DNA sequence: ACGTACCTGGCT
DNA sequence: TAGGTACGT
């Protein structure tokens, strides 16, 4: 049951961007203060990494939590067109995978960013990122994701 | 003003 | 591909 009403869903659903979100402002500034002069939404390679950072042959993506189905306290399954937004999500995890597969068949280090760590009352602090980032970027270790609980490995 | 909880289409 | 809105602070 929505708490808003059609038109005002569709407002919502249409202030929703597809770049420079606010988890997308937030890594870019993390990124600028550390003075990393990165790229951004790169077209060229697959799933239009959101961040591109040549310099150390790695890629960076910030993930929303509801738009990527991360499994925590940020994603719930939508109790109206669930069918929809099920397949939909699930379309997007899958895509998700396949992307990562690419970029690294492609020799690309991918560093996944989930939106809880980002914002939200489990947020990590500007340091704790900071420091996960650079030490992440400027070392040589293989894909990894950034959640509420730290850095890790991908599978 | 601001942080969080509650919710789940639009635009290329 | 979060972010509008209601609420408590
Ligand atoms: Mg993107
Ligand atoms: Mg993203
Ligand atoms: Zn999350």
């Amino acid at each position: 049951a929505d708490v808003h009403d059609k038109a005002t869903r569709s407002k919502n659903m249409r202030a929703i961007a597809t770049r420079d979100t606010a988890i997308e402002k937030r890594l870019a500034s993390l990124l600028t203060g550390q003075g990393l002069a990165f790229r951004v939404q790169d077209a060229s390679l697959p799933g239009r990494p959101d961040f591109v950072v040549d310099e150390y042959r790695c890629v960076i993506f910030t993930h929303g939590c509801f738009w990527h189905h991360h499994h925590c306290y940020l994603f719930k399954v939508p109790a109206t067109r669930t069918e929809f937004w099920l397949e939909k999500i699930g379309k997007n995890v899958e895509r998700d995978r396949r992307d990562i597969s690419r970029l690294q068949e492609l020799g690309w280090r991918v560093l996944i960013v989930w939106e809880c760590a980002l914002r939200g009352r489990e947020k990590l602090t500007d340091e704790a990122l900071t420091e996960r980032l650079e030490e992440w970027i400027c070392g040589e270790g293989a894909s990894a994701q950034i959640d509420t609980q730290g850095i890790h490995l991908l599978a």
